[PDB]
């Protein structure tokens, strides 16, 4: 077995061609998913796994360097906006409209899709470097 | 969005084609995978999700006319044993050595992965039928 | 076998993958797929299975926040037009012409041919959120 | 369009290939599919399509010059199995156990599953010579 | 075997998908297959079988509501520009040059190759609609 | 275009990868095909291309050391049986039991089937070596 | 074995498709290949095969009716230039810029590649009809 | 990036899919790789990566629980057998002959090829389990 | 473009991926080959390119430890029977009847099909290694 | 085995269809590769190989005409840059900035990635010709 790392055979298998720029989308259970984009279904049933156990899982696997999010999140769903603020202190954090948020994923390496029945509970992780 | 049925898209592609004894593998995060069958890892990091919450969902979702087992189980992992037992009182439950536990994996139709750390944790749902 | 949900194999599978927006499409036996989208052909003969008896399947096991229709169906096939009207009060209902709603159904990820031999007896259904 | 045989495009693919001897089932909700045979689903929910419907659709689009279906069918499925006598009394009708039976469906072309919610209704009909 | 319909099994899978307006080609030894478009070669030497040959069967298989050949027809080819008039005497009849022609090629769902060696010996089937 | 050779594509692609020994098929209208094995349909309608026009161009565009046929042929197809011994005058004939027959074309690299509607206008050509 | 037309089976199945206009590349031995057209390989060792070699038989297996070449094939090759012009004495012979040259490979069928040794040996030959 | 285990994409994906006594094999640069198991070549040059450069990675990144060797290697290449000794202190090392080691590849979930260019240095990493 | 080793690109390739005991297969134009083993054709006419030739170029990018040819080939082909002994001579020469050949050839990893038109005009080289 | 080239296989493929003025990249770890681009890894950990390790093996197996590289190397990364100079003297050396570098490497023929751990190690080598 592997030692390190993530264990989740799907996402490592992401992880590990990650370069610097490109992104990852973790969604709730409703964010549709653009064709030609891999779909990865981690959800079990309503509320999970959750948006913050997902999120806290691959901040502490993956160098992010950015993370955007949707306006909407701050108003619409406030506990999973402040987690994510939280979360990636050291990180910018830039939110756009839910509309251009949604064009964005169609540029990422994949989707995430957690039980999450919440509100524009959806991140793009944008991957930094080690060096 | 898809109102009734189990939530994993993954996972209601592979209910939907189940037919009268077909068999499908709940397993611990080490479980080998046969070649040719199909995994989905639904594993996020140790002990999420349990084998436990993974197959309450799954007796949920399909009719299950027998349950098997290894019998090591009962010795090396009392607790979920007397899960399954409680779980599927009204179904067959069939336990065999780890060996040949392993052989029948290979005319499962998928082994679903969970992030179950504890010793011999699986077991194969064989499908019922609703007439 | 899966104890909830829609009984079609291939139908489950495409429920399995909605997302918030997505589009679906229901029509009759004489509608031209647009290349690259998913056909799923359900006919036995005229009239089997009807127009009706696939739309309101999906009504109830699909979450529908929009349905589209062409204008001509109103004008040559009243019975399926009223049939619509009143499966889907609660739904906003909107009308095209037939070459604007053939242009769409380039965007579905699925098109149902049902046995319908009457003219028009076609929709769109765009998958709503159950949050 | 086509102006003549099968409505459904699936199934016109399948019959187009038959050759003399070559087979294809008919099956209800339940009967597994051995990997390898594809798998056309008409079903739409219980009952829709029948058995007896669809049976009788391929009777008429097909040279049958036998008829395979399960000993048991005599004993749970009257009503069917009496349909079966008459819609192929022209025909070879052999009865095999259960189990043997499915053991066949591994050399069939194709398995039609219909909406049948009743035990053992499925025949396997060998393709005839049109000369 | 198929009881009803056209003889060749390549054929008998294009005409069942075929929906309202969808295109098909009937084409002489020499026209060239743009990419992406299926080709099906009926040739077996010059002559046979002949573009009249080919072009009554599919008449008598699939309702056609409109024909499209090449101006250059009538003067180069008399023979069967007259054929293909009296043959489709019922529907409406387009010509355009020869260079238009090979251009609306591209959105045909396939190439009949016959075995025709005579010149602009080709024409474009618009599927009509059954009701 | 091609200069020399049969005029088909489908078939020059096959004569041009045969070695010595290979063999192909050409089959009447009701002839299965076995897995796996690749089909050429040339058939347009009940007669046409006829077994002897097929038989006739493949003899002049391949070198045959061998051909085999059904018994059967003799009794049931007195006017084909003729043709085959008369076109294939010096080659070697073996006649075989229609079972064994069907045994063998699962060894052939493409079956050719032709609008024959005779019993048993079948046969196996036996590529031979140029040198 | 095949009878007649060129050897290389490779060859014969791309000159078996080949329709009025089609285009084929031979090449030296330093040419670039567009994304996504056929490669075909003939080179063993630098200067064999020689592009005149390739051309010839070619020119003999294919109805040429126009051939491209570079002009700069005229300044540094005029060795493979007058052979060119002697071998295609009937056919229109364009000389382009080896940088448009290379732009129109891009719609060739294929590119077979040569031994030789020698600059701007490359040439498109573009397919005539048989009648 | 990813901030955890091994460093090369192919071989975190390889890793990432064992399970409990799966295989992979690290080979010099002359060890055949049997046909159906995954190669991944990561030699530059001649002793560049070095056995045991690449072992020692591995034996930090994966759970060995058995190492097999052929036993020639201690007859041959007593530096490397050393190595490999010392290197698995605490697992079980089994040394068969080298014609039973390369039969044991073919059940490899991959075989990976070093630049080692010294006689029968090979090895069969067996997956241990977490817990 | 590659500065060392064999000109033509499909070989090498095939070299590339050799390794001890790996064979392949040079062959005279009418060598049947195995279904599921590559096939490099690089004949253009009869005799071109040379058995003799193909071998040569080989036998100077490939290390070979055995060659392996029919016996025929001493008696019906004199000529390239000699050219091999001398060509390989330090390495073994074993002398197979060409039936036994034959079944040899499905092991190999590609068979190249040369020009040569002489009968028994082929060999098995099996890999060496290089240390 | 084969004798001449680079030793590793899967650059011995990519090198081998490389045609004047054909691209491939060598990166450092964190360089990110565009969709459609072929990733061949060779990292096996920090540092191994190195960035120059790898350039110096290509430039002695490829011939290459013309070397593009980030400006922000000779700023960030003095060292390697200085090696690059030395390496590539003869070839012309072009300087981009990162951002329109990146947009460059969508061309290349693929990406071979380095366990470099420095910014901006990245270069395209651009081929050249033998003649
Ligand atoms: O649910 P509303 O607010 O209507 O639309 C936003 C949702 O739709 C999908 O994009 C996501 O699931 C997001 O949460
Ligand atoms: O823990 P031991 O008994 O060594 O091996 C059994 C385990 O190995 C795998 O098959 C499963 O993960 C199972 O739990
Ligand atoms: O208005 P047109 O396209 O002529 O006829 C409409 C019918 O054609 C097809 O699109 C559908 O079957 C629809 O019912
Ligand atoms: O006899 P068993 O297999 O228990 O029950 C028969 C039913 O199970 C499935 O094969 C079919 O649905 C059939 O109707
Ligand atoms: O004969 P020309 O006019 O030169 O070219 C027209 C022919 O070329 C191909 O498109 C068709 O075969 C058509 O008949
Ligand atoms: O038609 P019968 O004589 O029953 O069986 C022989 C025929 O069945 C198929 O193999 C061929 O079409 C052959 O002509
Ligand atoms: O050799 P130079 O003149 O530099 O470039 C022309 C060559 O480059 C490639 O396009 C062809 O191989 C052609 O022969
Ligand atoms: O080198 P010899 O001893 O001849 O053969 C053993 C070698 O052959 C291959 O199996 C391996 O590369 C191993 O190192
Ligand atoms: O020519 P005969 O002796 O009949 O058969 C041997 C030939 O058949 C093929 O295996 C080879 O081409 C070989 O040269
Ligand atoms: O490290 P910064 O300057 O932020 O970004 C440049 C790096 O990102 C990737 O393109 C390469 O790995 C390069 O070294
Ligand atoms: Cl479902
Ligand atoms: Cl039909
Ligand atoms: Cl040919
Ligand atoms: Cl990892």
């Amino acid at each position: 077995m592997k030692k390190h790392g993530i264990l989740n055979s799907h996402l490592a298998k992401i992880l590990a061609d990650l370069g610097h720029t490109d992104k990852i989308v973790i969604a709730d259970a409703g964010l549709p998913v653009p064709d030609g984009v891999l779909k990865i279904d981690l959800s079990l049933k309503p509320g999970l796994p959750a948006f913050q156990d997902t999120a806290a899982v691959l901040a502490e696997e993956m160098a992010v360097e950015k993370v955007i999010a949707a306006a909407e999140i701050k108003a619409s769903n406030q506990e999973n906006a402040k987690f994510l603020e939280n979360l990636f202190s050291e990180q910018e954090i830039e939110y756009l409209s839910h509309e251009e948020f949604k064009l964005l994923t169609k540029d990422a390496k994949a989707v995430i899709r957690t039980g999450e029945f919440t509100p524009y509970a959806n991140c793009i992780l944008q991957a930094g470097v080690l060096f």
